[PDB]
DNA sequence: CGTACGTGCGTTTAAGCGGTGCTAGAGCTGTCTACGACCAATTGAGCGGCCTCGGCACCGGGATTGTGAAAAAAAAAAGCTGCA
């Protein structure tokens, strides 16, 4: 083998793989596909991140709580979308907290 | 070529003005603490490296689809005959 690792590149992809197979147990994922998939996460992370960002300015807080998320996330994706992505984080948030 | 629009009348209507009267609720001050930054030790999830092996890229060949020309079936539209 050969000297000096490759430096460090974070990705999304062993995520995308396990939803994946929740998903479609018997579907693969091109290369170039998880790149999309990845140009994907990093795209919607950075707008609720954002509109957070500024809803917790706005209203001159230095706090970006679940309720920012949530109110970015009613703002930025469609209707059935955001009801679904409000539901599964307010699961998640719910779940979350019991298992402190 | 047909009539949907623009024009210019009168007729009707409620927007706007100025004023008063109430109070929801914006928006502030002060007190308290739960909740997040911070740190340090801990230590597994996630990384880069690497090796298999089965899906996909590619090929050839046959089966199917689809276009288009020119040749039928049929419809149609005029000219010809008789016609109560
Ligand atoms: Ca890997």
């Amino acid at each position: 083998g050969k000297k000096r690792k490759r430096s460090r590149k974070e990705s999304y992809s062993i995520y995308v793989y396990k939803v994946l197979k929740q998903v479609h147990p018997d579907t693969g994922i091109s290369s170039k596909a998880m790149g999309i998939m990845n140009s994907f996460v990093n795209d919607i992370f950075e707008r609720i991140a954002g509109e957070a960002s500024r809803l917790a300015h706005y209203n001159k807080r230095s706090t970006i709580t679940s309720r920012e998320i949530q109110t970015a996330v009613r703002l930025l994706l469609p209707g059935e979308l955001a009801k679904h992505a409000v539901s599964e984080g307010t699961k998640a948030v719910t779940k979350y907290t019991s298992a402190k």
